[PDB]
């Protein structure tokens, strides 16, 4: 679960729900966190 602080600091990518992950259906260019959305 991210949060909008994003609980995550380079380990995976945030969703809009207030997801992270990895691969490409947790950011999709659709992240709430830095160290995401790169395709």
């Amino acid at each position: 679960a991210c949060s909008s602080s994003s609980p995550c600091p380079g380990n995976q990518c945030c969703s809009k729900w207030g997801y992270c992950g990895l691969g490409g259906d947790y950011c999709g260019s659709g992240c709430q966190s830095g160290p995401c959305t790169g395709a």
